């Protein structure tokens, strides 16, 4: 049993006039996302000098093609992740090098353009070996129920 | 299409030599935990004047069963999420009146027991309403995979 059972089991035990029973799901979808983040998708992103939400920022305007430059507000809908303190996101990254304010628009410099080409497609890797104990047909799965959830919210 | 299935369209465009497709899964599984924890949970917590973290060591206090008192490593161990930040998140319980030190042991003051008997019940209300786009068996689908996901890292 994991974190998320057996507290549910402890659960059922003091509170039986509890329903328990979502607790598994979004209590394993939390440590999930969580551990998966720190232990692994993050690491790799500081090995690169980025913290995730930074990462973000370099592949949204990497990928949105030439010139790489979107407004602050496309950049936040374009986002792979809906995490907020953006603008000190931007302060730091133009600190670093990687990105430029042109007019408003932030633009990768040439040195974030190649960091994050270098840095994406070690993130594919790493997150290929994040996800290789689920086989494809499982990941598919996993990915439709988990648009159905977020659709729901 | 979402956030992730967008950035997906893009990577596969730009950057034809990578495979993106680890993406979807993984995007939807951070966005799905950031959404819910802070549009759905967070605000129920706060309602009761506690932070997530908060609620989960009055949660994993009460459900210990009587007299609901821990080792603050017992305490991490059987918490529902494997957060940091813990010292100071059981300094600030103290303060509030909803937990007590003892010998160490960390233990539910009265009004802390009270809180969290009121609060649990709310929070899977509201766990149930988060879920409800799941049926029964889409929900237990999910616990499943998230659960060899979990057990993969």
């Amino acid at each position: 049993m994991d974190r998320a059972a057996h507290a549910v089991e402890q659960w059922r035990s003091e509170r039986p006039d509890l329903d328990p029973s979502s607790m598994i799901v979004l209590g394993r979808l939390q440590e999930a996302a969580l551990v998966i983040a720190r232990d692994r998708l993050n690491p790799l992103f500081a090995r690169y000098g980025l913290q995730p939400g930074e990462f973000d920022v370099l592949a949204t305007l990497r990928r949105s093609g030439a010139p790489y430059a979107l407004t602050p507000t496309a950049l936040y809908d374009a986002a792979m992740i809906s995490s907020g303190s953006m603008t000190n996101r931007i302060d730091r990254l133009e600190k670093a090098g990687w990105v430029e304010r042109r007019a408003t628009l932030v633009a990768l410099t040439s040195a974030g353009r190649a960091l994050i080409d270098d840095a994406v497609v070690a993130h594919v890797d790493n997150q290929r070996r994040v996800l290789s104990a689920l086989s494809a047909a499982e990941q598919r799965q996993l990915a439709k129920l988990l648009d159905k959830l977020l659709q729901g919210q």
